[PDB]
């Protein structure tokens, strides 16, 4: 019987939680902590990136193989359909809700 | 300073409260509490909302006298403008971060 | 067979629209336009609104109805236990999903 | 000059986009796309995921090495302080907004 506020602070630290209410079923949301890569990396091997956003990348690093972009931490689902949101945001009703629980 | 489920507990007491890099911009949020409100004002006097919205109040409570629409609470941001946003939304940075304060 | 940007075009015309993929039934989006109104109404007559908040409006504004607080426009949901959310999110999910329907 | 729905749609077309206020901030977002990955990568080799959600993973699809997850497609802000966030909100004003430009 948890608040948003304590639901948050169980994501901290690493648990998954989820609300009674929610219309889906079996469903759960986490955190994804903070991660540093070197911009050589972004440029050249990770994906899931889009083109541009690797040019805009190498145009402001270039060569370099210690300059680094930081990703902050940030929220995900684990939806109904089995898929994985990053980046799961919070309703009025989920913020303001005191039906919380841990799924682990 | 405070976490974003503290400043919910914060804004469920009925106080204002912003991040404190808002400060210059002179922005904060407050909740609205629940309300529920007559049909009636909702079918002919409340102003704010569309047509198709009054109509389906209508199509499923014609001439009622004692049918009530119930509006949740939700989060509100007083602007940099000075406008009113309804709805404010929190982001993954908001949400994670640990420097909310009470503005009143 | 909608994108976002359509329902949002749809939403911006004064229509109700949803989600054939959401997992709730029978629930609906819309949007509530721009409404300003005189101060005096928002310190003195609008239950929907926190103590601290009217008194921020009393010690900011004036008293005589030409003095006024601008609410922008936003979005709404109907939800499917048939309260309304003031402030709908748009999900990752829903911003890029091409499932979205005219319900009015 | 752009709504939200066609830079959602320019956002599906691998372009970065923006608020035209942003630009003295030079923040923007971009769109990363679905990607499908075997579990046992995800539970021996990604890197930022909680050890709650490894263990999930491993207790629903033991070492098959054909079980996939699918990651959807999602919204990221290179941010003002140069940081990346994963999973960008779009705010009330944000999806109503007729400002969008594109950035590249």
């Amino acid at each position: 019987s948890m608040t948003f506020g304590q639901a948050l602070e169980s994501l901290k630290r690493g648990h998954l939680v989820a609300r009674k209410g929610w219309n889906g079923k079996g469903m759960f949301i986490f955190m994804r902590p903070e991660d540093s890569l070197p911009t050589n990396m972004i440029v050249n091997q990770v994906k899931s990136l889009p083109e541009s956003f690797k040019r805009w990348v190498a145009n402001n690093h270039g060569d370099s193989e210690t300059d680094r972009i930081k990703f902050t931490a940030y929220l995900c689902m684990k939806a109904a359909d089995g898929t994985i949101v990053n980046g799961w945001l919070a309703s009025q009703t989920d913020m303001l809700a005191n039906d919380w629980v841990i799924v682990e």
